[PDB]
């Protein structure tokens, strides 16, 4: 009872169905027909339509007279478009001086400005169970002993933090709502339950969580739309098993409305783990974040763009590395490295947090048209690092050190005689104790710091033969969003958050102005305006953009903005966010992406007044220190 069709009956390749039949189904026909029953009832039309395009407002002009919206799909505004990156096409990346690029703050041309806002690729590239988490290489057992020792250290103390969650998200299965006060009520009530709720779950019963919810705990699969440089072909799987070798990029009449030169978006596949299993697993990760970005902050936090340019300077000579498919190569053998590593936590505890990472998915279709829908029925297998997971910040955080402290290992830097001794020396690196090498690391960006030129250069030589990971070399010298500026080889090193960024999630976002997800947008823009006025390239770049603005709309980029200020803060019921400057930078970059707090920023450093509007729910310390016992986690 593996395969369960859904909608279209859709038909698996036979690769992946005469795998899938000899899995384990992971739930009873009790558990399956209640819960097929509840993704029936809930998920009406998200399991039955189409993928088609999107519907999103770009721009919204605010006039005398009147108030037009501009959609991705409107002629006229793709006409914008078109011209607006010509125009910008004369611009190319900048040189990059010994410490940062230098004269226009440009790492790489405005060409993604081409894709269009409302069409996605086709296929969309679709998860396939069987090839996720290959590692392809073996992996060192010096490495899992600094993956173990990394993840000792994170979870070291446990100290019970405010979690809230976000009230534009849904709750997945058993309780489907959006709403703040029944997300509240649904955790009391799993509260109650406790180490009843928590053994059915680490025992792959989810008979127990349909007896009393009504379903049983599943991942949803959803969409995160990217822009895309013209002339990149995505490789991947189709939703019912088969290969995609290039997904389509063209743009169809309908759509293009004449405008030609165009491609589509790219759609990452995320993952939306069950409200009921994440938020228990959440109480006690969120405790544990708070601690270990406050002893380690000179690795994996940040306080401002001075604290990284100053950690720079330090040591002297730095580089900078990507991750290719940091979250697909994530093995179930590190996972389960990291989780028994964990101090505190009672077996119970290990147990649940593995079942969270591989829940049951529900696979929906990608192919345009072809309306069809399967329930994955797959309790044990390699799942690498799902998006929704309340550790995979975390787990990102301590894998990418751990896998630059084994280069050290490797490199004779860091020699090892025992655990106790490791981890002390693991320590006094991750606190920049050491005078010749550091690194700051957020998952798949991770910047080694060292003060000899040599030394580096054998270190990134060494983490780049790795074959459990691919670590290259950023060509873009971009750390999170920020681009690190020389303007003369004598003048000091500044770190500017990328123009083209700001061009591309203000012309091609991925949802639609004043929305559900984009409520500040015409005040977010402005932010954006105010920020770069001192980027280097800020005055090459928006004489370009104010002239195909006033072309196509009348009014400059800042006066299309300001002027929907006004409709904005009439749409959100008078609501006026308080003014930036009372606001720190991290509740500053929270209004223009709230799903920072999740990669970037902590919980602790937005602004109280900002962080109660965009988040309802917030589980208090002493509900979650309640909840870490009453489930059974903490010994
Ligand atoms: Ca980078």
């Amino acid at each position: 009872a593996s395969f369960v069709p859904l909608v279209g009956d859709p038909k698996l390749e036979g690769s992946y169905f005469s795998w899938v039949n000899n899995q384990p189904s992971a739930m009873d026909d009790y558990s399956l027909v209640k819960t097929v029953a509840a993704i029936r009832t809930a998920f009406g039309p998200s399991i039955n339509r189409a993928p088609s395009f999107k519907d999103v407002t770009q721009l919204v002009v605010v006039t005398r007279t009147g108030v037009k919206h501009y959609k991705a799909n409107d002629p006229q505004y793709l006409r914008f478009q078109k011209e607006l990156a010509d125009a910008l096409q004369q611009f190319e990346p900048s040189k990059q001086l010994t410490l940062g690029v230098t004269g226009l703050g440009l790492t790489r041309d405005f060409g993604t400005m081409y894709t269009h806002g409302a069409v996605f690729m086709n296929p969309t590239l679709s998860p396939r169970v069987d090839r996720l988490g290959e590692t392809g290489g073996e992996l060192p057992s010096d490495y899992m002993l600094a993956l173990s020792i990394m993840s000792e250290i994170y979870f070291e103390e446990f100290k019970p933090a405010k979690v809230r969650t976000n009230g534009k998200s849904k709750t997945g299965l058993p309780n489907n709502t959006k709403d703040a006060r029944e997300k509240k009520k649904f955790f009391m009530s799993l509260m109650d339950h406790g180490t009843g709720w928590s053994s059915a779950l680490a025992k792959g019963d989810y008979s127990y969580s349909a007896k009393y919810y009504g379903s049983a705990p599943i991942t949803l699969p959803t969409y995160r739309d990217q822009l895309e440089k013209p002339g990149k072909k995505r490789d991947g799987y189709d939703f019912l098993g088969n290969a995609v070798v290039a997904a389509d990029k063209s743009i169809p009449s309908k759509y293009s409305q004449g405008v030609d030169g165009l491609h589509a978006l790219r759609r990452r596949t995320a993952y939306a783990v069950s409200y009921a299993a994440a938020t228990p697993m959440q109480c006690f990760v969120a405790g544990c974040r708070h601690i270990a970005l406050e002893r380690y902050g000179e690795t994996w936090h940040e306080h401002d763009a001075e604290d990284i340019i100053r950690r720079i300077y330090k040591y002297g000579f730095y580089e900078l590395y990507d991750a290719s498919a940091f979250d697909t190569g994530f093995s179930w053998k590190e996972i389960t490295t990291m989780i028994d590593a964990i101090p505190g936590i009672t077996d119970l505890a290990r147990d649940y947090m593995r079942s969270v990472h591989r829940l049951p998915l529900l696979i929906t279709s990608d192919v345009r048209g072809v309306k069809g829908a399967y329930l994955l029925n797959m309790d044990k297998y390699s799942p690498g690092l799902q998006s929704g997971v309340p550790s995979v910040s975390d787990f990102g955080k301590i894998r990418g050190a751990a896998q630059w402290s084994y280069g050290l290992m490797v490199l004779g830097a860091i020699r090892y005689q025992s655990r106790a001794q490791l981890k002390t020396e693991f320590k006094t690196l991750l606190k920049h104790g050491r005078p010749d090498f550091a690194m700051q690391n957020r998952g798949d960006d991770t910047m080694p710091l060292a003060a000899r030129q040599k030394d580096l250069q054998k270190w990134c030589e060494i983490v780049e033969g790795f074959k459990f990971c691919k670590w290259e070399k950023d060509t873009g010298k971009k750390f999170i969003g920020r681009v690190l500026y020389q303007r003369t080889p004598e003048s000091k090193v500044v770190a500017y958050s990328d123009i083209v960024t700001m061009l591309e999630k203000t012309f091609i976002n991925e949802r639609s102005m004043f929305s559900a997800h984009r409520p500040f947008a015409a005040t977010g823009n402005v932010m954006r305006y105010e920020m770069n006025m001192a980027h280097p390239a800020f005055g090459a770049v928006m004489d370009v953009v104010d002239t195909i603005m006033l072309k196509h709309f009348g009014v400059t980029y800042k006066e299309c903005f300001v002027g929907a200020q006004a409709l904005e803060k009439e749409l959100n019921n008078g609501v006026e966010l308080p003014d930036y400057a009372g606001l720190n930078q991290a509740t500053r970059d929270f209004i223009l992406d709230p799903d920072v707090i999740h990669y970037k920023w902590r919980e602790s450093d937005i602004d109280p007044r900002v962080l109660d509007m965009v988040m309802p729910t917030s589980l208090e310390p002493d509900l979650c220190e309640e909840a870490v016992h009453k489930f059974g986690f903490v010994k």
